[PDB]
């Protein structure tokens, strides 16, 4: 079998990919899916994960630094952008620009990642300090542990407005996007991929994430790659 540890935001897209590799190989692939900083911490105290997804490159520079990835064993696979939503039939259009007033265009809560730890906050916080708007955001924010929860808290009316990747806004039929954050507020959204067990079903699906049939089902998430 092969065990792969992926970031919340590609529970999806690796769903879908896990099923096309158990039709095309007699190897059971097991998923996990949380944030990656939480992945990446359970993976330094032991957890069996062959291949780890970061939606950040910290958390895999992380675990090398550890010595559980070598340099030569992680790709930068797939690239994302950040954007604003807000709960479908509560529609907003907000420009992410030095010129608006937070205080003005957020009147309620702001749902995110904890901005310390899971990679769509610290985006979210990257950018909110480029804009100039951080004391005034932060206290608004609810904050949770991956980006997945963020989007539910939307969707359930629970926050006027959440930070989440442009492929959550895409898979939820009950959010809407308010704006998108222009490249130059944060450091690019990069997912690189990592194995961290060599073994040859685990260097097997390694190369199926990077192969022509992947490229597919990511393209159709809305990813980029890279």
């Amino acid at each position: 079998s092969v065990t792969v540890y992926a970031a919340a935001s590609l529970t999806n897209a690796i769903n879908d990919l896990e099923k096309i590799y158990e039709k095309q190989n007699k190897v059971e692939v097991k998923t996990s899916y949380a944030g990656s900083s939480t992945l990446a911490k359970q993976i330094e105290a032991g957890a069996p994960a062959d291949i780890f997804i970061s939606a950040d490159t910290q958390w895999m520079d992380y675990l090398q630094n550890k010595k559980l990835v070598a340099a030569n064993d992680r790709i930068n696979l797939l690239g994302n952008r950040l954007v604003l939503i807000t709960p479908k039939g509560q529609s907003l259009n907000i420009k992410l620009d030095k010129a608006t007033d937070p205080n003005k265009v957020f009147t309620g809560k702001i749902c995110t990642g904890d901005t310390k730890s899971v990679p769509v906050g610290k985006y979210a916080k990257q950018a909110f300090t480029n804009l100039g708007w951080w004391n005034r955001i932060e206290p608004k924010l609810v904050e949770t542990e991956d980006v997945r929860v963020a989007l539910n808290f939307v969707a359930r009316g629970e926050c006027q407005v959440g930070i989440v990747y442009a492929t959550d806004a895409a898979i939820s039929k009950d959010v809407k996007v308010a704006g998108i954050f222009p490249e130059n507020t944060h450091s690019p959204i990069i997912y690189p991929l990592g194995l961290i067990k060599k073994n040859s079903n685990s260097a097997k699906f390694y190369q199926f994430l990077q192969s022509n049939q992947a490229k597919a089902v990511f393209k159709k998430y809305g990813f980029s790659m890279l």
